């Protein structure tokens, strides 16, 4: 019983999940669910359709193979979906006191184990997380009891006839309706005509003959690119990608260089004549962000006139940087397939809901720093009630003791104040009391009564108490700020001086 | 019941603990513990050098004078009553004691002796005395605290030393390490600035100086130039030797570190020793001039030590006049104040801490953020059939950074990779993993979809380990005391390696 999570298990009538299936097995998975010629042997579905399409990929080719589909498989009649706080078998068995010998999805397609814990339905299914990160579940179903299974068709990526993943991806897409969704036959096709085009251009072919064109040194190599990066950027078809590059350094021609020349050093001639390989070998290389348009949390080419500007303009200067530090075309199709899919992938994960930095147990990395909330609870302040709570926060840094200067509170007016006597912070165990003066209505300063350094080796826990003279609610009229501020070292941004902020957010919520 | 630690919690004759005093009472308290809500009550350490850091002037606590320790003592019998949670208010509900009378009201009666006492004479409260340290603190009711007899342990000020030296020596000697004669490096200090500003060269290059006010880069050449000279004189011959590889000490810090030290000293601050160290306390740089980087003090000699703080002397002495506000204080108050953040990072590292990649602290390097997800995921349990699980939390600060892989200890049956359970989500999306073992000892795994971090997109790495034998693992069977998370390809010495991400677990047995 305390290995069962009740809340989350239910008899339901017509129970339906998802199976990602491989290409080829599309249409024989639709005859029916068979095992193939340990505890834990079944088969194995998720309640998301989207995920499960990630299942579903060539598995001699995973990165960059064909996708197959999503099936829908559904139990006639009444299911029991029993979810399960642990993943391990032995504990399951003990604390459903269950025979240790014989295995686990073993047991549970049993008259016996269908009867204790059915609720009256025909058969059980597991339910267990899909995923850190994720809300999604994994069911888990016995081979004996899915030959029971009703197999319908939800998607055939082969079907659709798209190049690469474009089909997985687009409907990956569709979980979020924000949301980057971009047409990738579109960015392809803009792609070729870009690349094609900006080669037949006066001041590229002017600068692509000034080129050493034989092999020589990456500072060298790199200085060539950079030019060539900038007269590129001049032409017309890349105007869109001149105005959004020319401000942020991570766009700079000087990255989109560096990119080029790792590329150019690490595809040999195996490696360019093979997706899959390409692929592995790209899907390794820093500095991807570059191309991306993708920085400090964001996606920025989000358009697919902006992104196949990009992928054109990466494409050249891979032309470019080959023959001046690499070893051999590839730079048009190869390359352009393989960083696409990786564009996909990273798309993707920005598309899923997750957490920022400073949020929850998401650290904030910032000027060297590394802090974050200590537990899930820790970034929660609970309102409704008259009294105190603690919220610990773990700070430290990269290589040498920088300071902590203090820290920014949030108050309100009778609801929530700092309690000054047990807000403290502590370094590698040395505790050390705080000095807290109001700013004004809404926040409060804490300063360290003895100076804090962080650093590797070096970590400090960070105590805040509240307290809150009312027991009525916080409501967000009433709230400015959203974060705590810790505040680094002093520095001068804008001939003014000012402390590197490391932010954690907290969520007000009840009990 | 639910809120007491019994384990923490027994009964002693002559329980002694340790009070830190603020200078002009080391005397006074020992006539007699008195009173000059909820937790009001008179305080105590189990640890005598943790007492000592409250002992120092409230009115001058960065810098002001130490006061002492005493120690003090009940006669007779003494309940020490360990609680597990620090709410007052959840801890009058679970023992029953009165919402109304505050804690440490309660706790001094005879109501509360009788029920909690075990037969002693009074309670006193155990609580952790804070994050990263192993000591506990003492929350005693005051009425009851009159019992006490006070001893001295120390008095800091008797000792007679210059600034906090007496406070930190003393501290120190926790690690029976660094232990150096503050004494010592005083008198060296000011013998090698005085020396050397008499030096040939020295005298040349201040000759040089624009002796005006000027731009920060000018000055910070400048300052690069006369490190250069001051270095090359025999009073710092060490120093030239020790600073001369690692680039953290280099003389462009020095020149960085000098130059901001002058733009934030004005007059005011510089003609207090209090407001000079408040003020140096929060700025960048300063693991140049101790010679801390990579989680290791380097200088900890005091003959390298005075070297360092003379050179650094000199460098503000000069830094002064190119973006000051004032010139005295390069070698009174700064000395004074940097020999005193010097004496508290040096005990920071002198205290236990768990280094990067331990436990949860989390390691960084190469722009990601790696971490054992909670303490017994870094534990690698042993002494019996089965499996375990154990997640490692995994992003990077900015832009998508990849993760090419995991490499794994194994053991020819005490431990396996179970390949089926091992896998890595990325924003929810969990990806499968290829597992081929590499020798004997050590298996890799590879995500069979790309896989990248930065900001905004985390991952979590699930290993899954199964074990053969019942038979414990020895330390010899046992290569590797860390799990290798490899990020981004990058050249090293002419040779291609991944950025390489630790995670050290332990093994242990049970219970």
């Amino acid at each position: 019983d305390d290995v069962v999570d009740s809340s989350k298990s239910f008899v339901m009538e017509n129970f339906s999940s998802y199976h990602g299936t491989k290409p080829g097995y599309v249409d024989s998975i639709q005859k029916g669910i068979q095992k193939p010629k340990d505890d834990w042997e079944g088969f194995y579905s998720t309640d998301n359709k989207y995920d499960a399409a990630g299942y579903s990929v060539d598995n001699e080719n995973p990165l960059s193979g064909k996708a197959g589909g999503v099936v829908k498989v559904t139990y006639p009649g009444l299911t029991k979906v029993l979810a399960l706080k642990v993943d391990n078998a032995e504990t399951i068995k003990k604390e459903l006191g269950l025979s240790l010998t014989e295995p686990l999805m073993e047991q549970v397609g049993t008259e016996e184990f269908i009867k204790r814990f059915g609720d009256g339905a025909s058969r059980v299914v597991l339910s267990l997380p899909f995923a850190e990160g994720s809300s999604s579940v994994k069911y888990i179903n016995n081979w004996e009891q899915a030959k029971a299974l009703s197999v319908e068709l939800e998607i055939n990526f082969e079907t659709r006839g798209k190049r690469g993943q474009d089909a997985m991806y687009e409907y990956m897409a569709q979980a979020c309706a924000s949301c980057i969704n971009l047409d990738w036959d579109v960015i392809r096709d803009k792609t070729k005509t870009k690349i094609e085009s900006l080669k037949e251009q006066g001041p590229i072919k002017n600068k692509m003959s000034e080129s050493p064109n034989k092999t020589v040194s990456e500072e060298k190599a790199k200085q060539y690119l950079e030019e060539f990066h900038q007269t590129a950027l001049e032409q017309p078809e890349l105007s869109e990608l001149k105005t959004v590059t020319g401000t942020n350094p991570v766009f700079a021609g000087a990255n989109y260089a560096a990119w080029a020349v790792n590329v150019a050093q690490v595809i040999d001639s195996e490696t360019a004549d093979n997706l899959e390989k390409t692929t592995a070998a790209l899907s390794i290389l820093p500095g991807i962000g570059s191309v991306m348009g993708i920085a400090d949390g964001a996606v920025h080419h989000n358009t697919e006139e902006i992104v196949a500007q990009s992928i054109a303009l990466s494409s050249l200067m891979v032309a470019q940087a080959i023959p001046l530090v690499g070893e051999l075309g590839f730079a048009a199709y190869n390359f352009v397939e393989s960083i696409i899919n990786l564009f996909q992938v990273v798309h993707n994960s920005y598309n899923r809901p997750a957490y920022s930095p400073g949020h929850k147990t998401q650290p904030f990395l910032h000027d060297g720093y590394a802090v974050s909330w200590n537990t899930v609870e820790d970034s929660i302040i609970r309102t409704g009630f008259q009294g105190e709570s603690g919220h610990d926060i773990k700070i430290t840094a990269e290589n040498t003791p920088l300071p902590i200067a203090g820290v920014l509170l949030p108050t309100i007016p009778g609801k929530l104040d700092v309690n000054k006597s047990k807000t403290h912070i502590s370094v590698n165990g040395r505790k050390i009391r705080m000095r807290c003066r109001a700013i004004d209505g809404d926040v409060t300063f804490c300063r360290p009564k003895s100076p804090v350094y962080v650093g590797n080796g070096v970590h400090a826990n960070l105590h805040v108490a509240f307290h809150r003279s009312s027991s009525e609610k916080i409501h967000s009229n009433e709230i400015s700020s959203d974060s705590i501020g810790v505040l680094g070292y002093q520095k001068t941004v804008d001939h003014t001086k000012v402390n590197s902020k490391l932010s954690l957010f907290f969520e007000i919520k009840s009990m």
